[PDB]
């Protein structure tokens, strides 16, 4: 129900390109060590934790979290991205459980089961983002961590201030927020203050 079929078709159409490091998803590949490092730091490590990756797509974050010893469920509504995720995980020799369903359906069946829920670059593609925020809150264990982010911009952006309003209506507490910026001194992208055009948000279930 809470799905934009057009948005899904778009990602389904480019699913084969997902793991091309120089293709359309290059920014996600480049960003991933950073968000993975952020998640591991904020959640206090990922080893042996149950982790749900909402709108996992081709599995860029999901696979990498499983590599750190997390028990990862990847969720998406796109058929082809999940086919690609499943195959790529097998090619890597990494175990990830990939499922095709909405986060609301998953929440109704798996409430409170996850130590960590990640929801990256997904919200802007959803007809009703508040519902996704509510589901993530429902999915997470007490004391669990929920992360939201939009680190990739191009040619629909949910402002962080608006997302905070959504988080405030749930059992999730905002813990930390940071932006992604180019650092000329180090010639690298780094997480830091300033969320005008992108962000990463750490919330914790209370
Ligand atoms: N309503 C919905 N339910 C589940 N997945 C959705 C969705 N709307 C969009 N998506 C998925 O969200 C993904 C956005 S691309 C982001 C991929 C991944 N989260 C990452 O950052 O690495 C696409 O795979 C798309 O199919």
């Amino acid at each position: 129900h809470n799905v934009d079929h057009e948005e899904i078709a778009k990602f389904e159409a480019v699913a084969s390109r997902w793991w091309d490091l120089e293709g359309e998803f290059k920014p996600l590949h480049r960003i991933n060590p950073l968000r993975l490092g952020y998640i591991a730091e904020r959640a206090g490590g990922l080893f042996g934790k149950k982790v749900l990756d909402v709108g996992c797509g081709g599995g860029i974050l999901a696979e990498s979290m499983a590599r750190e010893g997390a028990t990862v469920t990847g969720l998406d509504m796109g058929f082809e991205p999940l086919q690609v995720a499943k195959l790529h995980a097998l090619e890597s020799g990494i175990q990830v459980d990939y499922v095709q369903e909405t986060v609301e359906e998953h929440a109704a069946k798996h409430a409170g089961q996850y130590d960590v829920v990640t929801c990256m670059e997904m919200l802007e593609h959803v007809p009703d983002p508040q519902s996704v925020v509510r589901a993530c809150a429902q999915l997470v264990k007490p004391g669990g961590d929920v992360f939201f982010s939009t680190l990739n911009r191009n040619g629909k952006f949910i402002k962080p201030a608006e997302l905070l309003g959504w988080v405030d209506q749930t059992s999730l507490k905002e813990r930390h927020i940071t932006g992604l910026h180019y650092n000329p001194i180090t010639n690298t992208f780094k997480l830091g203050p300033g969320v005008d055009v992108n962000y990463m948000l750490h919330t914790q279930n209370k």
